[PDB]
Formats: C-alpha cells, sequence, structure tokens
C-alpha cells in the first residue's frame, strides 16, 4: 500500500507566508543575519509530498506478536472515561483552527451554541455511521530555520480533521492517550519525565551496564510508515481497556474513519489525495507512534539479540541502550535492528551508530552533557545545538506568534548555557522594553499548549530541573565550542556581550520587587561576581504541575491550564 496518493492539485496557503526574518530592532539584537533566517511555506510542499510517498511492505513475526501480546495484557488494565462535551471544549487551544461549519476556536472554548450544536451533531454521526471516511485538510506548515547549505528544508506537512470532529476525538480518546502510553510501556515512555528526570534515566541506563553501547534510530517518515494494521493494531490496544459503551462506538468509528486513511482536501477545498498512514494532526497521533515505535523497537532489539536493553521512546524518537557484545558484535547486531525495523515498514533515515559514550547520542534534538555546581559536583542536563531555537527566538521576536518556542525552549532547556546566558537575558529585555512582563505567553511542553507567566520561571525551573540550574558552570569544551560556532554563524552577539546585557536586565528586575526580582536573583546570578545565596524557591513547592508531564500530545490539539 502507498502511504499517499495525489491528485496533482496543490498543497495552498490560507493566508500571505512570510519567507525572510523580517528586519526588527529588537530581534536584530538578537541575530544579526537575517539573510540565514527562514520559514516553509507552501511553495515547498511538492518537495515533501515526494519524500512522504513511498510503498510499504509489513511482514510480521512472533517477535511482534510476542510484544503486542505483553501490551494488550497491560492496557487490559486501564480504565478510561469519557470527556464531556463541556470538558472537552475547555482543551481546545485558542488558536485552534476555525471549524469550516461557522464557528471558531473561541466558539468552542466559551462554548458557544453554534459550536455545540455541531459538536453534538458530529458525536451522533460518529455513533450511527462507523465506514464513511471523514474529511481532513492538508496544509504545509510554517517553520522557522536556518539554512544549511540543500539550503531549505521543505515544509512538513499536516494532516488533520475539522474542529468539531477534534472535539469528539477529545470526548472519546483523551484520558485514553493520557493513562495508556505510560501503562503499557512503563519507564520506557519518555513522556513522563521531566527534563531532569529524563536526564536522570538516560544516566542511570548508562552507568548501569558493565560495558555500554546505545543508538539512536532514525526512521525515515515515520508517519508515512505506519500502516493501516498498525493503526487499526492500535485500535484494538485501545478496547482492552475498560471503556464506556458510547467510547467503543466512537472509537472504532474514529479508527475506521479517521485514523486508518482518508481523503485530503487543500485550503481551496480541492481534492488532492488520499492517505493510508498516520494523520499527523490527530489526537492520537502521539500515542500511536508512541506504541508502534515502541513495539516494533522491542521486537526488533530481540531480533537483534541486543542484550539487556533499556528503551526510551517518545513517538518516533527512540533511544536504546545496552550491554556491549563487543564492536564487531554490536555493529552486526545494530544492522539487524534494521533489518528487523525495516520488516516492520520501518526504515531509517541515517542507518543507526553505536555509540559508546553516553553525550554522542541525539535523542528528541537533544544530548546529555555535564557541567559542575558550585562545589564543583558533576551534573548532567539535557542541551541542544541551539540554531534552531534562536532562529525561532529571533522570528518571535519580530512578529506575534500564537505559540512561543522560546518559552518552551528556556523551560526545557533551562540548565544550558545558551538559554540562561542568550534566551533569558533576551526576552526578559524584550519584555521589559514593551512592557509585557507580567503578561501570560502560549508555549507548548511536549506538544501540548500552555499559558504560562514568565515571571513564574526561576520555580519552574527548580522544578524541572533542581536548584542547581541557577548555579551551573564550568561547561563542556564541545559544549561552549558548538554554541560559539553557533553565534558567529548566526551573527548572534558573543556571551561576554550578553553577560554585560544581563547586569542591566538583573538590576531592573532587582527594582520591581516581587517575583521580577526572584526573576532576576535566581536566573541571572550567573552574570556576576559576587553572587547571591540561592535557597530553595518557597512557591515551586506551591506549583501545581500535574499534567505536564503525563503524555505526548503533539499534533494532537491540546491546550492544559
Ligand atoms: C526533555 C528534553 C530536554 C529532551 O526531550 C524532549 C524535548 C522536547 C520535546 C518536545 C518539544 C520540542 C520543542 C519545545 C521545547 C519548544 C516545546 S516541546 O516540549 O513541546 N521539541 C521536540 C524536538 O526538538 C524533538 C522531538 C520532540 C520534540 N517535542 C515534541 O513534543 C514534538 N513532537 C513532535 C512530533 O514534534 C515535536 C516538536 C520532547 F518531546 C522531548
Amino acid at each position: 500500500s502507498m502511504s499517499y496518493s495525489w491528485t496533482g492539485a496543490l498543497v495552498t496557503p490560507c493566508a500571505a507566508e512570510e519567507q525572510k526574518l523580517p528586519i526588527n530592532a529588537l530581534s536584530n539584537s538578537l541575530l544579526r543575519h537575517h539573510n540565514m533566517v527562514y520559514s516553509t511555506t507552501s511553495r515547498s510542499a511538492c518537495q515533501r509530498q515526494k519524500k512522504v510517498t513511498f510503498d510499504r511492505l509489513q511482514v510480521l513475526d512472533s517477535h511482534y506478536q510476542d510484544v503486542l501480546k505483553e501490551v494488550k495484557a497491560a492496557a487490559s488494565k486501564v480504565k478510561a472515561n469519557l470527556l464531556s462535551v463541556e470538558e472537552a471544549c475547555s482543551l481546545t487551544p485558542p488558536h485552534s483552527a476555525r471549524s469550516k461549519f461557522g464557528y471558531g476556536a473561541k466558539d468552542v472554548r466559551c462554548h458557544a451554541r453554534k459550536a455545540v450544536t455541531h459538536i453534538n451533531s458530529v458525536w451522533k454521526d460518529l455513533l450511527e455511521d462507523s465506514v464513511t471516511p471523514i474529511d481532513t485538510t492538508i496544509m504545509a506548515k510554517n517553520e522557522v530555520f536556518c539554512v544549511q547549505p540543500g539550503g531549505r528544508k521543505p515544509a512538513r506537512l499536516i494532516v488533520f480533521p475539522d474542529l468539531g470532529v477534534r472535539v469528539c476525538e477529545k470526548m472519546a480518546l483523551y484520558d485514553v492517550v493520557s493513562k495508556l502510553p505510560q501503562a503499557v510501556m512503563g519507564s520506557s515512555y519518555g513522556f513522563q519525565y521531566s527534563p531532569g528526570q529524563r536526564v536522570e534515566f538516560l544516566v542511570q541506563a548508562w552507568k548501569s551496564k558493565k560495558s555500554p553501547m546505545g543508538f539512536s534510530y532514525d526512521t525515515r517518515c515515520f508517519d508515512s510508515t505506519v500502516t493501516e494494521s498498525d493503526i487499526r493494531t492500535e485500535e484494538a490496544i485501545y478496547q482492552c481497556c475498560d471503556l464506556d459503551p458510547q467510547a467503543r462506538v466512537a472509537i472504532k468509528s474514529l479508527t475506521e474513519r479517521l485514523y486508518v486513511g482518508g481523503p485530503l482536501t487543500n485550503s481551496k477545498g480541492e481534492n488532492c489525495g488520499y492517505r493510508r498512514c498516520r494523520a499527523s494532526g490527530v489526537l492520537t497521533t502521539s500515542c500511536g507512534n508512541t506504541l508502534t515505535c515502541y513495539i516494533k523497537a522491542r521486537a526488533a532489539c530481540r531480533a537483534a539479540g541486543l542484550q539487556d536493553c533499556t528503551m526510551l521512546v517518545c513517538g518516533d524518537d527512540l533511544v536504546v541502550i545496552c550491554e556491549s557484545a563487543g564492536v564487531q558484535e554490536d555493529a552486526a547486531s545494530l544492522r539487524a535492528f534494521t533489518e528487523a525495523m525495516t520488516r516492520y515498514s520501518a526504515p531509517p533515515g541515517d542507518p543507526p551508530q553505536p555509540e559508546y559514550d553516553l553525550e554522542l547520542i541525539t535523542s528528541c534534538s537533544s544530548n546529555v552533557s555535564v557541567a559542575h555546581d558550585g562545589a564543583g559536583k558533576r551534573v548532567y542536563y539535557l542541551t541542544r545545538d541551539p540554531t534552531t531555537p534562536l532562529a525561532r527566538a529571533a522570528w518571535e521576536t519580530a512578529r506575534h506568534t500564537p505559540v512561543n518556542s522560546w518559552l518552551g525552549n528556556i523551560i526545557m532547556f533551562a540548565p544550558t548555557l545558551w538559554a540562561r546566558m542568550i534566551l533569558m537575558t533576551h526576552f526578559f529585555s524584550v519584555l521589559i522594553a514593551r512592557d509585557q512582563l507580567e503578561q501570560a505567553l502560549d508555549c507548548e511542553i511536549y506538544g501540548a499548549c500552555y499559558s504560562i507567566e514568565p515571571l513564574d520561571l526561576p520555580p519552574i525551573i527548580q522544578r524541572l530541573h533542581g536548584l542547581s540550574a541557577f548555579s551551573l558552570h564550568s561547561y563542556s569544551p564541545g559544549e561552549i565550542n558548538r554554541v560559539a560556532a553557533c553565534l558567529r554563524k548566526l551573527g548572534v552577539p558573543p556571551l561576554r556581550a550578553w553577560r554585560h546585557r544581563a547586569r542591566s536586565v538583573r538590576a531592573k528586575l532587582l527594582s520591581r520587587g516581587g517575583r521580577a526580582a526572584i526573576c532576576g536573583k535566581y536566573l541571572f546570578n550567573w552574570a556576576v561576581r559576587t553572587k547571591l545565596k540561592l535557597t530553595p524557591i518557597a512557591a515551586a513547592g506551591q506549583l501545581d504541575l500535574s499534567g505536564w508531564f503525563t503524555a505526548g500530545y503533539s499534533g494532537g490539539d491540546i491546550y492544559h491550564s
């Protein structure tokens, strides 16, 4: 079966799409080489369509079936509930795509009668029709990157059903996709961990091995590798739970009418083609991808003869750490792993490489690195190449965007050199300049949208990373070099310039008192030689962070609050 078939109609925009980073004084103060920063647009959709379109050959075997049985057995212990229309409405993001039926996200969030009447009709139709494919829209994502001269990445494609259907997905499946993944994959389910917990997991997994070896496995176009049988298997797993009778009907209908495939319509209403793989923009994308990746990977580890594996799975992202059998044996085992994954429909982009140092493994864009606290104690933390974060931060300074990656990056990468010295300094300075310090902003954590107050960053950071996040120094030479080269590449001022700026920002924050002063004291202690004593933040204990690290929701149109 082909992942997609196409009619020749274009993937079309629904508004003008700005291509190049605009010139703005505040954005330019972060990053000057604006010609190297671009947004993907519908203009490159054809290139992406070509890449994501291929035939899937899938052959399953006894290891695969053995793992599937384990998963179904674990699922049978789960109880999940329906959400009410009101509950589902409250999970809809404020800038969720408008319905084609005359209402938008705001109407959903305020339980407007036109929205609710339509939602109720969609629900009824799910209960009454289990077969007619549901329409989806195909759009080109507008995402910002820095050039790497094949130059520019083509746009990723998002495929999503109508707003009314999305609310019904929440009613049928929000509780399932929030509970089931952790229950059936246990410690391997990556989205249950804060950043601090994720680094603890990876480090302990590595340390526990006599002679560790690890790798990341990069499936080429994972969504396109997911077969109709994969998606029906997911449905069978969902049905192992104790569910409400109406949920069972809706879940089957959603599977058969939406998740397994369906027609692709552009923003002009034209038929673009037909999908027989994973939809990138449905509630079950993260759960389904994670389950499918886990099942295939766990089976493939057995096929590969890998010894004492520890896996960490987040959607299509897979890390395995295991006991080395020797260099040639390990290399052969990774070839066998790849052959198994390939048989299961998931061949690699880049072939996996065995790594014998933890820092060399990249997972969810990130690698483990080490710094030191004030007493010379090694502290592990997750970092990443800052290029994309910085490029997006510059864009988000020049233009108002619905969701701010910069805030998510500060939250998730708070212990890093670059988040601390550059992102914190820049954004506190911009927020002060624009008189926006007190304003909550939308960002994403594991794909769910949150409204977060920047003045709450210090206790958030303490909870996610530990108090040491405000005291790290003596970073690794390789990390320092990577950041430095990024700054030269992008025309970002050097770190010592940011330090000078941070001293001013800090004094301004301290002068304001309250939460602002806590931001000055804790976030910018690094910028002064005469340091303040950083004691545990009282507010940290009081923060309700329930649901932050429960499940992944990228593509699933979820808002938490
Ligand atoms: C704890 C760590 C420090 C390391 O582990 C992480 C770190 C971050 C995420 C979140 C996020 C990001 C950007 C952020 C921070 C700005 C927001 S985020 O937390 O949602 N990036 C990434 C990646 O760069 C790579 C993979 C997945 C995601 N993420 C997704 O959820 C996601 N899934 C899809 C299909 O696409 C995306 C963007 C994650 F899941 C795991």
